[PDB]
């Protein structure tokens, strides 16, 4: 039955969905934004926080293209207390830079759930263009 739970996975899982869909579509971060319309959490790109048309806005100038050709992974969520919270990060394609260090866009979506059972858009942040210092 359509459970709190059923609509948090419910949730993720069509968010991914929409993440990983068909090329055939203009862009997956479309259906993104069109995902985040009613989901308008607190877009914080480079530390500044944008709203879902400020968002929209850098995506259809190219800047979030970068986000299907991200790397994901299952996040840590084994903790779980009471309001929990997730935040799914991405790491877009790390590309071949000067300094024998990497560029790559950093995107961590952070999820609380809600105490009624559900779960919302906390904040996501995107971070274009970022790099680690390397180990010597």
């Amino acid at each position: 039955d359509m459970v709190t739970d059923l609509d948090v996975k419910g949730l993720g899982y069509d968010f991914i969905d929409l993440v990983t869909k068909s090329p055939d579509s203009v862009n997956s971060e479309h259906e993104l934004a069109h995902f985040l319309g009613p989901h308008d959490p607190e877009i914080y790109v480079n530390g500044k926080i944008q709203t879902t048309t400020a968002f929209l806005q850098f995506f259809r100038q190219g800047l979030f293209k970068k986000l299907k050709d991200a790397e994901f992974a299952i996040n840590v969520s084994g903790k779980v207390k009471e309001g929990e919270g997730y935040k799914l990060v991405w790491k877009s394609a790390a590309q071949r830079s000067h300094d024998q260090k990497i560029r790559w866009d950093e995107a961590e979506a952070y999820i609380w759930r809600r105490k009624d059972g559900s779960c919302w858009l906390h904040s996501v942040k995107f971070i274009m263009s970022k790099a680690a210092p390397y180990v010597a």
